[PDB]
């Protein structure tokens, strides 16, 4: 069918669901919009609208009720700075470096990350309880089917630069979250992995009776990057926050 051309400015590599934000790769566009409260019960915890909707779907699916509470969603630069500096004072430098992202290097500043905890009257804000049992683990096991990944695993500390965090989940979107789950990938690993699949050798994601999904990487040019898409598809494009774009085509 008719193919259409998408023309992207280089700065668009710093927007999208698949941004890799870490010590190496800072947030460069602060202008997150479409933030909404994640839940009526927690008006001060904001997330990107589509992400809040997905969270509700997961809570519905596992019948979480009130057993899981959102502890921290979107954080502004001033909030992240206060948390970091406060942790320096309370917890010391070593702990802070391991458990708090540098300001402008936190996924919380994107609206795509959420810290979750067991519903108990006293919850540690910095390290909330989200065990590998019961309802919390039901969430954790369902998450990749809906677009979420547990961001900071114990076995990936050396490449994420952050200690094991049971509670911190990152939205990357389906099917990326599932591909990461299947391969045991951190987001760092997935960001490298997908660069092996260019437009002329796309990655194929398929299961049962739903449509096939193709995924590929497009390196950013210094100026305008040109991408072609079928008019005959639902598609997504994201920057990777580093050097290019990831394109997702629903067949
Ligand atoms: C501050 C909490 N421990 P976190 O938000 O789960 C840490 C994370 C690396 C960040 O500061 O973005
Ligand atoms: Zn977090």
């Amino acid at each position: 069918g008719m193919m259409k051309t998408i023309e992207l400015e280089k700065e668009e590599i710093y927007c999208g669901n698949l941004l890799l934000v870490n010590k190496n790769y800072p947030l460069r566009d602060n202008n997150v919009k479409g933030l909404v409260p994640a839940d009526i019960r927690f008006p001060n915890i904001l997330m990107k609208r589509d992400v809040a909707n997905v969270l509700q779907l997961i809570f519905e699916k596992i019948s979480a009720g009130n057993s899981i509470v959102p502890v921290s969603g979107y954080r502004s630069l001033e909030e992240q700075t206060a948390i970091y500096d406060g942790s320096l004072k309370d917890n010391g430098e070593d702990f802070t470096r391991k458990y708090v992202a540098l300001p402008n290097h936190s996924e919380h500043q994107t609206g795509l990350a959420i810290d979750l905890g067991l519903n108990k009257k006293d919850i540690d804000f910095i390290r909330p309880d989200f065990p590998y049992d019961g309802i919390c683990d039901e969430f954790r096991r369902a998450a990749p089917d809906y677009g979420f990944t547990q961001r900071y695993a114990r076995d990936k500390e050396e490449i994420t630069g952050i200690s094991h965090e049971p509670w911190h989940f990152r939205y990357v979107g389906y099917p990326h979250s599932k591909i990461m789950q299947e391969n045991g990938f951190s987001l760092e690993e997935y960001t490298q992995f997908i660069k092996a699949y260019l437009e002329d050798n796309k990655y194929l994601f398929e299961q049962a009776h739903r449509a096939e999904i193709e995924i590929y990487y497009v390196p950013a040019k210094d100026d305008k990057t040109l991408i072609k898409i079928p008019e005959n598809c639902v598609y997504q494009i994201s920057g990777n926050n580093i050097d290019g774009f990831v394109v997702t085509i629903w067949r």
